[PDB]
């Protein structure tokens, strides 16, 4: 039925500058050694990512959708939703976040200056009084850094990301904010990924595949899922939302900014000149995680009918997903999958990658990051949440004029504190540079799902200990998966070995130590691993004191 995308053809330009490599990058040169392959995305690749994200798609509902797609509007029934404040919706603004072309910005909205106010005041009541004029949107490429894959042709091409002016995402959360934090876990329960720590996603995988008398998993992505979401899916979750217990102001709007803006709308570059018309999700709206995951969730659950999955059990953000089911011998099992392949390409939300029944939880890959285990010095089984290093290496090498790459080390020490990659690579380099820069206990912004948390580097134990466990500084004998993976990337980069950062974390060890106070405890813990003879370990009081819910929650 309906094209994806069209196109005047006009330039996908870029918004600002895009910075340059500089010819030292001097953080991260004692970290990896081919800053070449280490990429950003851009603008000129645009047109290829354009290219392979635009076609006509044809959808394909059956019995088995309409009877969940019920199921998930009862509920939404149940759910009581209220309007954000103009203002609640205004100080929700990020404090960097794209101006607007009306002249002022995330600094005077977050601040309620007037100006503002007003003009967003004079958007929401042409929100309500005009339920049909398409809203204009900005598409611009997205720009992130990558390792090259010479497997994979080279660089990717930048994603594509649209969103409206800054008046509109302000109602957007007048109108669908409440909603965005309340619907998913209303609809999917614990299905829902978004609400777990690394540490409680293990648990939830591993509580579900010992629930099965056989289990069987497999993971599924969509391909370029932003534009498999047709205008019916996107007219079909607004009666999802609508759904809910809501006052007549918001359902309006919603309503308004569905046939304006969600369903689609003409898409402008950054120079002003009409770009083309989209006809899919824009990712760049508040629903737009919202949206997918629960889109998700019904086609995969319902190609979960469609396949006879077994006694499923479902983890979804986003596009991603994983089913632990209940096996019907190796020889049914793969061609469920089939169905579910079928099935889920037939709702317009084909695979990028086939997905295939696999036994054993390490296999098991879906936001790119899988289960692994270790013993530890008790010979006992811990098992976390690991992923393959070469991206989080590669962005570790981000060194331009204006980016400086030790928010991603902060980020990434924190998010898989657990892993032999972290634990013996990062946690060495981090403090080895702090140190040297005499900036130990200078305060770090730690980013995630959009939220900032202020994080101090001296810290890290205690915030590792409310996250991880004591575990976390005793993981005694990896995987050979992870043992492989983590050494290939690191000779694929030009990082020295694992050897060579035991040498240097024995170091580390030494100059925090001697730093004693806080400094110390840093050592002992983050680098126990390092030494012949181990301290044992007790908890720190810290710990208990710790609030680190919001973190990995929206
Ligand atoms: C609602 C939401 C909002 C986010 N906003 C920001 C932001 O403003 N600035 C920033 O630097 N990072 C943002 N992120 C990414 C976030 O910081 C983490 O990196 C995220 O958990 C992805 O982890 P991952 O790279 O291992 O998953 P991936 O390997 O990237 O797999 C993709 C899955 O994770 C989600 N995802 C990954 N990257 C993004 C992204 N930029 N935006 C939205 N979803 C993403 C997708 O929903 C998808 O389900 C956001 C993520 C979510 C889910
Ligand atoms: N940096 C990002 C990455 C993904 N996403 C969204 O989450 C979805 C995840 O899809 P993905 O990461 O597997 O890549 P695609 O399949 O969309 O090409 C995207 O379609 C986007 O809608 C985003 O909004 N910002
Ligand atoms: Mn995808
Ligand atoms: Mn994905």
């Amino acid at each position: 039925s309906s094209m994806s995308y069209s196109w005047t053809g006009a330039l996908i330009t870029p918004c600002g500058p895009e910075e340059e490599k500089l010819p030292i990058n001097p953080l991260s040169n004692s970290l990896l050694r081919y800053h070449n392959k280490v990429y950003c995305t851009t603008s000129k690749s645009a047109s290829q990512r354009a290219k392979k994200v635009t076609f006509d798609r044809t959808q394909v509902l059956d019995a088995h959708y309409d009877s969940v797609l019920k199921d998930i509007k009862l509920a939404a029934s149940k759910v009581s939703a209220r309007l954000l404040t103009l203002q609640q919706a205004c100080q929700l603004t990020p404090p960097h976040s794209a101006r607007s072309k009306y002249g002022f910005g995330a600094k005077e909205v977050r601040s309620l200056s007037g100006r503002a106010v007003n003009h967003i005041k004079s958007v929401w009541k042409d929100l309500l009084e005009d339920p049909q004029t398409p809203i204009p949107t900005t598409i611009m490429a997205k720009n992130e850094v990558f390792c090259v894959d010479p497997a994979k042709g080279g660089k990717k091409p930048a994603r594509l990301i649209v969103y409206p002016d800054l008046g509109v995402r302000v109602c957007e959360k007048m109108a669908l904010y409440d909603i965005t934090q309340k619907l998913p876990q209303a609809v999917m329960g614990a299905s829902y990924g978004f609400q777990y720590s690394p540490a409680q996603r293990v648990e939830y995988l591993l509580k579900a595949w010992a629930e099965k008398k056989d289990p069987m998993g497999f993971s599924y992505d969509t391909r370029h899922f932003d534009s498999t979401v047709t205008e019916r899916d996107i007219r079909t979750e607004e009666s999802i939302y609508q759904a809910c217990s809501l006052p007549e102001e918001a359902r309006t709007a919603i309503h308004s900014l569905t046939e304006r803006l969600y369903v689609g709308g003409p898409m402008f570059n950054s120079k002003g000149q009409t770009c083309g018309y989209r006809r899919c999700r824009a990712s760049g709206v508040l629903t737009t995680s919202m949206g997918n995951t629960i889109t998700c969730y019904v086609k995969a659950l319902a190609a979960c009918k469609a396949a006879g999955i077994v006694a499923p059990t479902m983890l979804v953000c986003g596009d991603d997903l994983i089913v632990i089911s209940e096996s019907q011998g190796t020889e049914e099992d793969e061609r469920n999958l089939r169905a579910f392949t079928e099935a889920m390409t037939r709702y317009s939300a084909p695979p990028g990658d086939p997905p295939r029944p696999e036994y054993d939880l390490e296999l098991i890959t879906s936001c790119s990051s899988n289960v692994s285990v270790a013993l530890g010095p008790r010979g006992r089984r811990r098992y976390y949440l690991t992923r393959d290093p070469t991206t989080p290496l590669a962005r570790a090498a981000w060194e331009t004029v204006r980016h400086s790459p030790i928010n991603s080390w902060l980020g990434n020490i924190i998010q898989y504190a657990p892993t032999i990659w972290v634990r013996m690579v990062l946690m060495t380099h981090f403090f080895s540079i702090l140190m040297v820069q005499d900036t130990l206990d200078q305060n770090l912004n730690f980013e995630m799902y959009g939220s900032v948390y202020s994080v101090n580097p001296l810290d890290l134990p205690a915030i590792i200990e409310r996250l991880h466990g004591l575990d976390a500084f005793s993981m005694h004998t990896y995987s050979h998966h992870e043992l492989t993976r983590v050494a290939s990337a690191l000779r694929k980069l030009g990082a020295p070995p694992l050897r060579v950062w035991k040498s240097r974390a024995r170091a580390v060890r030494a100059s925090l130590i001697s730093r004693g106070g806080k400094a110390a405890v840093c050592g002992r813990y983050l680098f126990n691993w390092a030494v012949k003879t181990k301290l044992k370990l007790t908890p720190l009081p810290e710990a208990r004191l710790l609030d680190l819910s919001s973190w990995f929650t929206v």
